[PDB]
C-alpha cells in the first residue's frame, strides 16, 4: 500500500470568519492505521486570530483511522490519486461555517488544500468571546449515499462554565476513484490541543479516531 506506516502532512488554509481574513499553514506526521496523529500549525496571515480555535480543529483526514479489517476503509483505498471533503457546520446560536479539503499525496506526505469559511457567529457569543475550552469527544455516523462516504455529527465543544455550544455537522467525502464502499458504521473521535503559544499564533494538535460498527 502506498499509505505507510508513518506518514507526513503538510497543509494550507485559507479562510475567512465574521469578516476577518486569515491563513494558517500546518506540518505534522502520523499512524494511519493506528489512527493517531499531530500537526504543528502556524497562522500566516491574519494573527492573532479573534475567534475561538476550536472551530477550526476538526478542519485540520480521515486516512488517519483506524479501520478493522472488516470495515472498508474508504480513504486508504482512495490513494494515491486521495479525495475530498465538502463540510457544513451549523451552530446553535446559527453561527455557520462551511469548509473543503482537497488531499493528495506524494511518496510519504499528504497534502491538503483547505477552505474554511464562517459567518453569522453573534459578537459576544462564546467564539468570537473565545469561551471555548474543547471539543467533546464525538461519534460520525458514517453511510454511503449517491455514491459517496457521507458522516453526520452531533457534536459540542465545551465551554467555559461548562454548557455545551451544540453544531451540526455534515460532511461528505469524495474519492476521486471507484473503491469499494462500506456498509454503514460510525468513528470515535477524540480531538485535543496539545499546546499553544499566547494567541494561538502557533498551536500542537492532537486527533484520535477509531471505526467501528454500532
Amino acid at each position: 500500500s502506498v499509505i505507510k506506516p508513518e506518514m507526513k502532512i503538510k497543509l494550507r488554509m485559507e479562510g475567512a470568519v465574521n469578516g476577518h481574513k486569515f491563513v494558517i499553514e500546518g506540518e505534522g506526521i502520523g499512524k494511519p492505521y493506528e489512527g493517531t496523529q499531530t500537526l504543528d500549525l502556524t497562522v500566516e496571515e491574519g494573527a492573532p486570530l479573534p475567534f475561538s480555535y476550536d472551530i477550526l480543529t476538526p478542519a485540520f483526514n480521515r486516512a488517519f483511522t483506524k479501520y478493522p479489517e472488516d470495515i472498508p476503509d474508504y480513504f486508504k483505498q482512495a490513494f494515491p490519486e486521495g479525495y475530498s471533503w465538502e463540510r457544513s457546520m451549523t451552530y446553535e446560536d446559527q453561527g455557520i461555517c462551511i469548509a473543503t479539503s482537497d488531499i493528495t499525496m506524494e511518496g510519504d506526505c499528504f497534502f491538503y488544500e483547505i477552505r474554511f469559511d464562517g459567518t453569522n457567529f453573534p459578537p459576544n457569543g462564546p467564539v468570537m468571546q473565545k469561551k471555548t475550552l474543547k471539543l467533546i469527544d464525538a461519534t460520525e455516523k458514517m453511510y454511503v449515499e449517491d455514491g459517496v462516504l457521507k458522516g453526520d455529527v452531533e457534536m459540542a465543544l465545551l465551554l467555559e462554565g461548562g454548557g455545551h455550544y451544540r453544531c451540526d455537522f455534515k460532511t461528505t467525502y469524495k474519492a476521486k476513484k471507484d473503491v469499494r464502499l462500506p456498509d454503514a458504521h460510525e468513528v470515535d473521535h477524540r480531538t485535543e490541543i496539545l499546546s499553544h503559544d499566547k494567541d494561538y499564533n502557533k498551536v500542537r494538535l492532537y486527533e484520535h479516531a477509531e471505526a467501528r460498527y454500532s
